[PDB]
């Protein structure tokens, strides 16, 4: 064997899988799953998908060393835990559950991809260690304020769609920015992303942003080729689109609409 597909099925519990000592991809996806268990036997696993499932807790992945992505989409887990042996890890996708914080990921730090979106988190903390970090999605949370991001270095998308944040910080060593979405917050004014000159994509969508002047600080990303400011009181502007044509030259696309 090399992959074995599940997908779709009744399964409401994990057995009769121990034969099988030489598959690298297990996929479980959309099945009725409670618990995570009997999957010990499967060393050399590289890839497990139990997405869309009713797992409450993660478990039972102690012994999956090799494991190099990880797809847990749409469950009812509450708490990150029991991931500390996969140092192979680089994706994480634990999207649309139910976690309050982040914590006990201090030892994935070959980490190149964290998806946390529709979840309940309040605070960005304990992500000091994934220097590794590529992609970071933070969207449909409950945060509040930028803000642990300073060793994210490598960091070059981050999501923060959906939140409560209001003031635009803490992006002050993530350099290698090119993806950032903070759409559909409170946010006021652009601030504090002047540094920011490898930024290609820029959502700032659904906020309430004022001042024509803000753009000043798009002005040093060369490379920016698409903006999305709609949906804020700059739209009232009659020369909205031309406004951030004129103040970005480089964009291609503004909103939904190519120039």
């Amino acid at each position: 064997v090399k992959t074995l597909c599940l997908r779709q099925n009744l399964i409401k519990c994990i057995e009769n899988l121990e034969e099988l000592q030489s598959l690298r991809e297990l996929d479980l996806y959309d099945n009725q799953i409670k618990k995570i268990e009997n999957l010990e036997a499967l060393t050399e696993l590289e890839i497990l998908d139990i997405s869309f499932n009713l797992l409450r807790n993660i478990e039972g992945v102690d012994k999956l060393t090799r494991l190099k992505k990880l797809f847990l989409v749409n469950n009812k887990i509450s708490k990150i835990e029991n991931l500390s042996n996969l140092h192979q890890l680089q994706m994480l996708e634990l999207g649309s559950n139910r976690i309050r914080a982040i914590e006990n990921i201090d030892t994935l730090t070959n980490l190149e991809s964290l998806f946390l979106g529709k979840n309940k988190i309040t605070k960005l903390q304990n992500l000091d260690a994934l220097t590794n970090l590529t992609v970071l999605s933070m969207q449909s949370n409950r945060l509040t304020k930028i803000e642990g991001l300073q060793n994210l270095v490598n960091l070059r998308e981050l999501y923060l769609s959906h939140n409560g944040i209001e003031v635009i910080e803490g992006l002050e060593n993530n350099n290698k920015l090119t993806m950032l979405d903070i759409a559909s917050n409170r946010i006021k004014k652009i601030e504090n992303i002047s540094h920011l000159t490898e930024l290609q994509e820029f959502w700032m969508n659904d906020n309430l942003l004022e001042s024509w002047s803000d753009l000043d600080e798009l002005k040093g990303a060369r490379s920016l080729e698409t903006v999305y400011l709609e949906r804020n009181p700059l739209q009232k502007d009659p020369q909205y689109r031309r406004k951030v044509m004129l103040a970005l030259p480089s964009v291609r696309q503004i909103d939904a609409t190519f120039v």
